[PDB]
């Protein structure tokens, strides 16, 4: 079972002795720090307050568990047990702290507060940072819903470009990162946040959080189609690769159907197999069940590019309202391998200076997607900025004298809209002084409550692209 | 609750409809293959997966109907082998049909090489060995972070041996910070195990009750930490109070070793003026088994790193070692925690030597570098089909892209052996059979849904050993 009094950084345990005499008050905040990405996705956070920090989160057992396992860790005894003693007796386990956020969704500029905590209780000014480690964990859902939404700006450009349209962009980017990540939790945060802008993915595991954290009208958030694999092909025996696409296209006639293609030689496949031996198995498809051939190896763009220039020549090809070349509607291509931001837009720009329409491609992206990501890309930073001690509030910072980029903001901090209709964070509780209308955070949570939520659909909503709005 | 029906990358639900007829078996590896650096991999991590996920009743009637509605929605299609689970579950008691041999865990073994084998005990279960291929494959991660922690170690094994004459205290050079900067819970707690498969200072608490829990120490616990400050518990003194706060902090923890970050506003005054001067006091009297471990926090880590030294060694008393290096009195100490990973670490290493500065003096923190900054290509960690039997005939099977060699699979079952020179070897289309080469190296550790093969973490520990270590 998870304990929140082992779920912190070991240092922290020692930090209620650090801090000043009498400190009442320690108020922090969490930002992605300005120094690409000039806006993030606030998302995440609603998923950690519901599993990790709400409700009774601290038994006697758990105060046990850890002073036993602090004692060995630490070689003495240097953890709080009073403290938690407290916070269990006085409110039954529930966290006496408060934290104000930015709807989840909404698209922010770096170097904004996306949110706040303090404690709510003087005995529990230790409290805020001790869950420092486990809400800074945030960064990895923002950091994979915004690097998946820069994305979809860099698709929908090129769609429109190319297509007169944005139809079928949220099938555009399908998340194959189950394999490619981690842990099977975070599997599930990683593809509930590229499911904010896209509805394509195999990461089963997103479906089952968004449903149980968020919610949506729909009965799922994201759909797949049928595919095979490397092994579904080369099971059938060197010889017989033909035989393995007969079959699997055979068995998924009426529905969408993705084969990976390269088994052996994707140029031979693509020409002679698809484009000639068994051509009157595709060209009889309905434009509701194409045939995606899938590369899977080679120079992504240099491999696309052949491709379609080879189906080009065994299919009829037509010219859109843009000019721009379009495979006949029951065929069509996935990239799938070292798809990542850098070559996705490699590819689309190579494919339209060949004259090839975006309708023709989508994109599978798995490490790229979910695994190939850092707090370090959006600067994702949790600071304190406030405390109170004797009864005297102080805005505290830190401002490295060799990098300023490490600079945290002070004091008490709210965020507004400028007279332009953009975001500022005012510093120094500037906030009270009403020359910038009201605070843009909200409390959602307060005391071991969930005070304020947000479904999976109005989160889709708030992170929409201005093209798309 | 987790649900293996759930668990698999969502286009392998469609796999039973697409493998050849009449196909009993289906025989799978994974390697962390070659690549046309990283030679050798530590396998650490399986016997996690095996007991959270695989073992035991992992099928039941309630979790094939969860199964079914979800794909429903999920493929707009019926698409599911409700039959095939329903099977498992009603013959199996829910327990999966499934053989793995593994390499023992904490086994260093050269790239592209078998490392565990799958394949299904019973052939109406065909289609499994890959159903679980998703959930196998994430064992990339504690290999990966073995790994490269353990190629972190030999840095510091080489550059501590050269500039001080010897070993000690090199499984505390590394201390792994990486909790915040992780993806989640879970992967913290896999990461941090394996982190300290070479080392025994973490933060990331998260590792020690995974490894109680799934494969045991001798001692307490596998990994340590010491009391330490973060800006915060500085900062929150007001700005002209750092000095305070380092006096209040170094006097609470008087006893033991502390580290206390001094970048807050000016690295350099800290050291020189605060540490070097105003608070040497407290400093010099320090007892060698509770030193005051000074952390720089920004800039340029080498060139911080440099400079820090530098002020230090001309503010307290500086000894020269045998081997000719600069060495800090013993209760005080460097830890660099910032922007530091396998790469950054060799350069800082080196420039200290460069500048007759011991390796002794420092430390290194790391967080997203050594936890988060890793993928499964850096290792090419892949699971592969290379053998099934169709119509009761075995066909060595493959993949051979035209236009990637690096991507050619093995064929045939495979065996691990150790070649006459004492190397290993991967045998491939069943010759491990003729038994040319002594005993295959991979044992069973999982069959129809239990774990019959166990390792402590203190067999693990010494399985992953350097060479250095060793001599």
């Amino acid at each position: 079972e998870f304990n929140i009094l082992l779920a912190t950084d070991s240092y922290k345990v020692t930090h209620y002795k650090q801090y000043p005499p009498n400190t009442s008050k320690v108020y922090s905040y969490f930002e992605c720090r300005e120094k690409k990405y000039e806006e993030t996705v606030f998302y995440g956070l609603q998923y950690i307050l519901n599993k990790y920090l709400k409700g009774k989160v601290v038994t006697k057992e758990k105060i046990q568990e850890a002073k036993d396992v602090y004692k060995e860790h630490f070689q003495d005894d240097v953890f709080n047990e009073k403290g938690w003693n407290y916070i269990l007796e006085k409110y039954d386990g529930h966290l006496p702290i408060e934290i104000k956020a930015v709807p989840e969704g909404f698209v922010i500029p770096r170097g904004n507060v996306l949110f706040t905590v303090e404690n709510t209780d003087p005995e529990c000014y230790w409290l805020t940072n001790w869950i420092e480690t486990i809400l800074v964990q945030s960064w990895y859902p923002i950091t994979v819903a915004t690097n998946s939404r820069e994305q979809k700006k860099i698709l929908a450009k090129y769609l429109l470009e190319t297509s007169g349209n944005l139809d079928g962009l949220e099938y555009k980017l399908h998340d194959f990162g189950y394999r490619g990540v981690s842990s099977q939790e975070t599997a599930g945060i990683g593809a509930s946040a590229h499911l904010v802008n896209f509805k394509r993915t195999d990461t089963v595991a997103g479906l089952a959080l968004i449903k149980k954290y968020y919610g949506t009208k729909d009965p799922v958030p994201g759909y797949s189609v049928p595919a095979a694999e490397h092994s579904t092909i080369t099971a059938w025996g060197k010889d017989h690769e033909k035989d393995a696409f007969e079959h699997i296209v055979t068995q998924f006639s009426s529905v969408p159907v993705s084969v990976v293609s390269d088994s052996y030689d994707i140029y031979n496949a693509c020409e002679k197999i698809w484009g000639e031996d068994l051509r009157h198995l595709i060209v009889s498809r309905s434009t509701q069940a194409p045939l995606i051939i899938r590369p899977d190896s080679g120079n992504p763009l240099d491999t696309v590019l052949k491709v379609l220039e080879i189906l080009g020549k065994k299919f009829p090809v037509t010219e859109n309202s843009k000019g721009y070349k379009l495979l006949p509607p029951y065929l069509r291509v996935i990239q799938g391998d070292g798809v990542d931001i850098n070559t996705l837009q490699e590819i689309v720009e190579g494919m339209k200076q060949k004259m090839w329409s975006i309708e023709n491609i989508a994109f599978g992206s798995g490490g790229g997607l979910l695994q190939k990501l850092t707090r370090d890309l959006l600067n994702c930073s949790f600071k304190c900025s406030y405390v109170v001690t004797n009864g005297l509030g102080i805005n505290v910072f830190k401002d490295p004298v060799a990098d300023p980029n490490k600079r945290s903001k002070k004091g008490r901090l709210s965020l507004h809209r400028t007279p332009a209709g953009n975001f500022v964070t005012l510093e120094e509780g500037k906030g009270d002084l009403e020359e910038y209308g009201q605070d843009l955070l909200h409390t959602v949570f307060k005391n071991g409550k969930v005070t304020k939520s947000y479904s999976f659909d109005e989160i889709r909503k708030n992170a929409q692209l201005n093209i798309e709005l």
